[PDB]
């Protein structure tokens, strides 16, 4: 198999929390750490981390052929698009430092910075809507048929989290017990599924418990000296906090009601990217196909994409499913035998550990790396890859043309 191009869909790096509630106070007695950079953004060791990924893939495309191993990639062989947010566009640049320093390769956007790029969610400017009804009995059902089904199979980690947080001895609690009580998260923050023609949402402490559980992860990957209070210590608390973050991304933005649509645009940029074709200037000014196109995103994009194309998967070492700087890599090969084509997709990602450790990456300390299959696809070779007809015939099935740009 030789390597013609890869598309890797990527989530922004380590960044400060994106709020600062007061319900968060009233959970735990104890002061949350504050962060170096405003809300929502990048830190620069969040950059740092990106930069390491982004090194360890020049290394991989060299050795792969695709990529030379001196000098700047030439003239749109490399393309990299990023969403409006700071955090997405200061991971473009921090991929573009690892991957080719120096050699300044244009982190792409929007033209209008100051407004939601539809590219990375199609229901935040309202180019389509969500159905109400089927996407709420859909989340309901992958929930175990009503959220207090969810919960009631969850309590053992929503207890975790109230150690973690000392939550008996919170504002909260201490006045739940003034007031007849029940001192548990579930019950005294219902949880309900709100539904819109834009959105999706949990309220109560299936929300708080996905933000509070990802916002330690954040800590530990940041290099803070005791995240969640010095209270997590060893990997099966980790993995049985974030089981919270990963079980809303399962229900909210994994439900193929909600990733197709939410998805769509995205599907068809990495079918525009990954499909021969003549080169040509597409969107952001960026000409497609190339060699090598990076997409600066969300963990909600990550989950649509897989979602929508039933790809599954857990990263070994990494609680988060959907982790900081994590990599959705599209990978078209052309078979020599015969000359076919064949599309190739893995879950690329650091372990926490490699975060907590700032650990350099190269091909000989490589990040973890997950191969996925599409479940949907009927033509499949001896490696798992889907050819390109079936992976085009899937893209075609999963998308929603009213979600298109
Ligand atoms: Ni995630």
């Amino acid at each position: 198999l030789k390597l013609e191009s890869v598309v890797i869909v990527s989530r922004h790096g380590v960044r400060a929390p994106t709020k600062a509630t007061q319900l968060m106070q009233d959970v735990t007695p104890d002061a949350w750490p504050t962060w170096p950079v405003k809300l929502g953004w990048l830190t620069p060791r969040g950059g740092e981390l990106i930069a390491y990924l982004g090194h360890y893939q020049r290394q991989r495309l060299v050795a792969d052929g695709l990529l030379a191993k001196k000098g700047c990639p030439q003239s749109g062989q490399v393309a990299i698009i990023a969403d409006v947010d700071e955090r997405t566009r200061k991971t473009g640049e921090a991929f573009a430092a690892g991957l080719a320093p120096d050699c300044a390769i244009t982190v792409h956007t929007q033209a209008d910075t100051s407004s939601p790029d539809p590219l990375f969610n199609p229901l935040k400017t309202g180019v389509c809507q969500l159905d109400n009804a089927n996407v709420t009995d859909a989340i309901l059902s992958r929930a175990g048929g009503s959220i207090a089904d969810f919960t009631g199979h969850r309590q053992t980690a929503f207890r975790e989290l109230e150690r973690v947080l000392n939550f008996p001895q919170s504002n909260l609690c201490l006045k739940r017990e003034k007031q007849d009580e029940s001192c548990s998260l579930t019950q005294a923050l219902p949880s309900e599924l709100k539904v819109s023609a834009d959105n999706v949402s949990l309220t109560g402490a299936v929300s708080l418990a996905s933000m509070l559980t990802e916002i330690f992860l954040l800590q530990q990957a940041q290099g803070m000296p005791e995240p969640g209070w010095g209270r997590i210590t060893d990997s099966h608390q980790w993995n049985t906090l974030l089981s919270l973050h990963n079980a809303q991304f399962y229900l909210l933005q994994r439900t193929p009601e909600v990733a197709r649509s939410r998805a769509t645009p995205l599907l068809d940029l990495i079918k525009t990217a990954l499909t021969p074709h003549p080169p040509q200037k597409q969107a952001y000014g960026v000409t497609l196909p190339t060699s090598v196109l990076f997409i600066a995103g969300h963990d909600e994009n990550l989950a649509n994409l897989g979602g929508a194309l039933e790809l599954n998967w857990t990263l070994p070492g990494q609680p988060d499913n959907t982790p900081p700087g994590g990599e959705l890599v599209f990978e078209r090969w052309r078979r020599l035998s015969d000359n076919s084509q064949w599309i190739q997709v893995s879950l690329v990602f650091q372990t926490l550990q490699q975060m907590r450790d700032k650990t350099p990456l190269s091909l000989n300390t490589p990040p973890g790396e997950v191969k996925l299959t599409l479940a949907g696809c009927e033509e499949r070779n001896a490696q798992g890859m889907c050819s390109l007809a079936g992976f085009t015939q899937i893209v075609n099935e999963a998308r929603i043309p009213a979600c298109s740009l």
